[PDB]
């Protein structure tokens, strides 16, 4: 889980409070979820949870799957988010998010 690091409450509200909004851009959700509340290391703690067999990074395509890790209560990465959230979080512009970019996504939102 990611409650000891990331604000457990935030993730609960941010995830279940935005059905369509976050559906467009989770960036804002990134703020409400409380991912910024901590540092890249803290947020990364979940990255190890979700990025278990992603070889260090998840692909925008599969990103919509791994999404449920946190979003299991909300929706997943759709066309909009793949291009919006993945392409954003992965500011480096690699179409994917790895241990390196997962820190950048914190600076994004």
């Amino acid at each position: 889980s990611m409650t000891d690091l990331l604000s457990a409450e935030d993730i609960k509200k941010a995830i279940g409070a935005f059905t369509a909004a976050d559906s467009f851009d989770h960036k804002k959700f990134f703020q409400m979820v409380g991912l910024k509340k901590k540092s890249a290391d803290d947020v990364k703690k979940v990255f190890h949870i979700l990025d278990k067999d992603k070889s260090g990074f998840i692909e925008e395509d599969e990103l919509g799957s791994i999404l449920k890790g946190f979003s299991s209560d909300a929706r997943d990465l759709s066309a909009k988010e793949t291009k919006t959230l993945m392409a954003a979080g992965d500011k480096d512009g690699d179409g994917k998010i790895g241990v390196e970019e997962f820190s950048t996504l914190v600076a994004e939102s």
